């Protein structure tokens, strides 16, 4: 047996999650907590996926403009994807984790084309998959390549990181009754406007009934813990 | 002045020099202004190529980390360089100019490999050429793939814009009687210590016969300046 | 003159089968390549997306016990084959045709390219676009959608075998309305079928104007573009 | 206990269409994926060829007033479709494949590099060759023989319709007798047609073993391996 | 005036050789170019295929018993360095050039593209073809004449030792026949050797008419192209 | 062979110029040369080493019609980096039929023909026994050999970067020209730039000191002379360290 109520998991991640307390880029305390939570969770047994927007690199009036041009800004955003999938593999392999960092427009020798067979191979081999570069085309979101590659590995759930721990009631940021989800319908997102992924996203994780956790990782240990069947955040699943 | 001195030329410039005031990223300012410049020589009949760095976006503690892994290093550092390149393109070409963004490293749909043939006439259509990603090597400096450029399309002249206006012998902000030289040998530079250009890019100029201009874009139409012969900064070249 | 100056028109691909059961009808892809260049040839810039349904048919091929990825490829690499008939039935008629694709073939197929994709475009040259998104799970919709916002299409036409969006059920009920335009948020609202949800946020973020209809009669394809109102109008906020 | 080692199948497309006209039927591959996974299991180091005539079909794909390159491009796809259907079938049934392109389709399948395919046979994988030469102008017969001589197979087996070759036509002419054994010159003296001039003249030169047979009745295949004259074995030099 | 429009002129490597016993001999090479560029000036769209005999030998590289594959890759590296000759000698007089390679290599040499390859030759360029057809076991003489066929040629010119096809060795046989003009089938069935097997099947299917013929001294090519008949002429059926 | 125990450097990369494989030859590739090199390279192999290889050019792009004296550098640079994927074939050939497991690896994309280099990939055919064969330099032009060889020694992490030529060693003055000549058995990276030894060219020079990458010239003069450097002996002269 394994003691994990989920082997195979997608985590997902805004590019921000790694900004701390700074203005851009990286903080390195950050990057190496989240390094020593992730190979936490593979050492449990876990075959993880990871995926990190870019948001805190591709950000400011120059970078991310409203006067640039749409595509050339998706290309810049993915770009810094990958930068930021390089920087998750140095702080996992400093600490002697193994990691593959495939992305999905082709870039010689920074990293490997993503391949569905191959990156299947690497997570049963238990190296940490880190996916950069969304679904490189211009006009989809880091959710959106999320779900791609959760549903393309046959990801058990997919984790995306919030601000928010879990879908609410209503806006906890503005309103202190907001009463969280323990769980919810694909359907009963929709039928209420709750906010969760982008359509086009929410859209393909609900075609294959992709299990997704939405939840907060503001403290040690609780991904491993949701790994342990831990309800914290909201569970999205299934039909009504 | 309709008569060139220089028809065609590298021009190099700092990741930095498009982040103005700001941390990080690009001042939409800033860039504007350099498009503006550039189009300016272009249309006195220059031929102009560009190679621009990546320290405005690969910095900071978490991605410049003083202790990370060097070909990681380099490779986020190419990254942000294609990043800028795009970025580059798209003031240019707001402007009406032509442009032709060509990189080291292949990434499809948002820069073509370099191909010597097809940059040369690129330049004989009247296109800037920008050139991202260096040698496509690490532990190969920003300096080198732009000496390497140079040499590849024949450029009349590689200039590279620094902060101070030229190559001092002591250094004019900390210090009162800093003297500017006007014109260097290859030797000279070595022989007297001064810091110009890492060694190995240093050699590569040298070697191939490159007249090399270190001066500051201190003010609007010193480029087209240094076109019609003007001596702004330090001219290098020659030997003993 | 011309109310839209740069379209991108998606088939099926059954489209092309004809009265056949399989593959492509020599007859019917004249007719459609005949009326491609007659649009062209009116001074638009014409890209077009076909499916692959006409190839990848039936029990052996078309299974479900069958690796869903395995089947996405199946249907891209068979949209590149209809493509490559497109080509030569347009060139046939001294037409000039790029084929750009997701996914990359060596001299059968160029590599998709937005700022050469709009050159071909601005050139005369009839853009065949195929594999979609390269991506699977994304249907040809969605590869479609993506590809007309990428070249700044003004119009995305979608030939159905049903002109026009529906009121009711065109095919048993008899009284039925097209309605001539609709919003992006009535089509949402009201539950009507017009692409797949991915398909629809895609285009419906960028307003991307999208035609239903259906290409009966030679003719229709021109009559639009000099603007008319064949089937349903998709737009606005 | 085998009498070939490592072996190349090349079947033609419509071979797979069944008692259809076109595509691929679901039976008729099921029951070719069990021989195949027989060789495999027995011992046999399996790479596969199979055409596209099946798929490439109908006056509107193949038709006679196209381009060549093109319907040659187009037949070279089809092999890839077949290849995938293939090698999903092959996989419900719990072995181990790998899909090598010889033109690159980055995602859907492996590039052909020679090292790499017999790196995979070695290990118990069938190898599936698809796209033939890569090239135009050359048939399923040359790509399969091709690759038969790259990877150092010790037989190319080539499923036809009719099980060997024959003195003369046997759906037209009983009475007529299929040889046990020519040479490759025998062959071309007798002006018996086997395989295109170019993808002959292929498998003459490297005197690649050629067996003729057909795949009617279930454990041919396995017979074989371990020695049987089933068809006509097509070596050496007369 | 031009009796061939669209020629592909096949050189082996040796012939840029001159005396030497390896490489290439300047003095060679820049009669050739010369004697290229006139048939481009003529009007003639020019495409060239060289061998790759002058780098590719001894008995280091040319290892008579080295693995097969090995040595054809080889032989299809030489072909760039070759080729990458040719074009520097033929721009160095004015002339323009494109090679295209059945491998790509980056920076070095286009990936070959039949429709961009026949827009080259639209636009006046000399195109220059390595690697001939990627796959190894095949000859220099099949990448000619599948070039040939893929770009349209009206005549495909395989320069040679002797200046056409011969009756028997006319070096030692002063009493040697030449034909003028020969069949496909007639060269088959006087065993006559023109290209190897493959090869000339190639050429043969899509009828490509051939001139076998000795580039002895300036100006026969040119010749040539304005309707002389030198050495022999290969064409046609029965 | 021998034991674990006894290895000085357990990473290499040798690096030969190309006309060390002609022989007595003016041209291309002797097989009795090449045979003697594999076995080398075998018995360093065999002796616990994980060997990298890179061969320059110049045995094959050579004579005035190839490497004509007016030519176009970049052209003739091209014409060296594919001398240098065919030398690395014939050592692939050679190696393997004496059962060593081997990979080609080019800087610069050739497919069927060998591999891309990528770093990550090398490395991991070296810690499985495999030899490394790079080809193709840095993929650039106007990079000596030697340039290629330090990066590529640099990015595979090797212990020591041995540079095959035909003085074994570094002199402080001309031997042939000076019977006083002495042989320095090390040397620091300051040292040699302070004296103006020519170890390498500037840039390839530059690469090695800025990572401090040891650095033994010597002349494979007699077979068993890379298994004794292996082991520790004082052969040619160490470059490294600094001051």
């Amino acid at each position: 047996m394994s003691e994990l109520s989920y082997r195979r998991i997608l985590l997902k991640l805004s590019g921000e999650a790694l900004m701390g307390d700074g203005d851009y880029g990286i903080d390195p305390k950050v990057i190496n907590r989240l390094a020593h939570e992730v190979i936490e969770a593979q050492q449990a047994g876990a075959q993880v996926a990871l995926v990190i927007g870019g948001g805190n690199i591709f950000r400011g009036a120059g970078l991310a403009a409203s006067g640039m041009d749409r595509v050339t800004g998706d290309h810049m955003g993915m770009l810094a994807t990958v930068i930021n999938a390089l920087a998750m593999q140095d702080a996992l392999e400093k600490l002697g984790a193994k990691v593959r960092v495939m992305s999905a427009i082709k870039i010689n020798d920074v990293c490997e084309d993503f391949i569905r067979r191959r990156a299947i191979r690497h997570l049963e081999k238990g190296r940490i998959a880190i996916f950069a570069a969304g679904t490189g085309n211009p006009f989809f979101t880091t959710d959106s390549g999320a779900a791609l590659r959760a549903i393309e590995i046959g990801a058990d759930l997919l984790l995306k990181a919030t601000k928010v721990d879990g879908v609410y009631d209503k806006d906890p940021k503005k309103h202190s009754d907001a009463v969280r989800y323990d769980s919810l319908t694909y359907d009963e997102v929709i039928m209420q406007g709750l906010e969760v992924m982008d359509t086009a996203a929410f859209a393909l994780a609900r075609d294959s009934d992709l299990p997704l956790r939405i939840f907060g990782m503001s403290e040690p240990g609780v991904l491993l813990r949701i790994l342990h069947g831990a309800q914290i955040g909201t569970l999205v699943q299934g039909r009504s």
